[PDB]
């Protein structure tokens, strides 16, 4: 009667985020005596009674400062959803995790058989720049990053290149950038670095 559906292993590139689909079941008669349903995710081998949860829907339970905001329960727990969302992954997050349910004095249960193994790989993904290119046009660029979440603390950008003097010599921190390619700027390496408060992406210009 106590079942938990979730993949056993999961991978995420440090700094990015992933969504761990999860579903769970437990015996519940369903009559009006309806005490609240509290679920938790813990680090492997911790004791429910004394541990700060990595994630929970219990308003009284203290959450690990390290996971506050990065690990969040998605979906309605009242609808069998234990889906987890890990954001701004960190190497420290690597390890095993388990889910627990509690409802009334009777329902209490840790799914120690269905642990969740999380491996935090290194960040190899490169930012992105998203077809004009006319000498004298107000083209606007945008340097974002795939697999990113607005989980942790906002990212920081800084553009590099020789073609950064035609206009503002300081308004180049924004994610998006407006620029009118002045002629001389052709086949010039344009870069965009990023940090989470340092990977980059270099592209070659082309004016016509
Ligand atoms: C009897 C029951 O349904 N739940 C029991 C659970 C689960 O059997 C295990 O966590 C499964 O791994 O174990 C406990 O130690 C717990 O964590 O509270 C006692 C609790 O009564």
């Amino acid at each position: 009667v106590y079942e938990l559906q979730v993949q056993k292993s999961v991978t995420v590139q440090e700094g990015l985020c992933v969504l761990v689909p999860c579903s769970f079941s437990y015996p519940w008669r369903s009559w009006y005596s309806s005490p609240p349903l509290y679920v938790y995710w813990f680090r492997d081998g911790e004791i429910p009674y004394y541990a700060e949860v990595v994630a929970t829907n219990n308003p009284d339970r203290r959450v690990k400062p390290e996971t506050q905001g990065r690990f969040r329960l998605l979906g309605d727990v009242q609808k069998k959803n234990c889906s987890l969302s890990i954001g701004d992954a960190r190497m420290e997050d690597t390890g095993s995790y388990f889910f627990r349910v509690e409802r009334g004095r009777d329902v209490k249960y840790s799914y120690q058989q269905n642990k969740l193994n999380l491996e935090v790989t290194a960040l190899i993904e490169k930012p992105d720049i998203h077809e004009p290119l006319e000498s004298g046009r107000p083209t606007r660029l945008s340097c974002s990053l795939p697999g990113s979440c607005e989980a942790g603390p906002p990212l920081t950008f800084s553009w590099t290149g020789n073609a950064l003097s035609p206009l503002d010599p300081e308004t180049t921190r924004s994610s998006e950038l407006t620029l009118t390619p002045r002629p001389e700027d052709h086949g010039t390496n344009l870069t965009c670095q990023m940090k989470r408060q340092t990977t980059e992406r270099t592209v070659q210009l082309n004016v016509s």
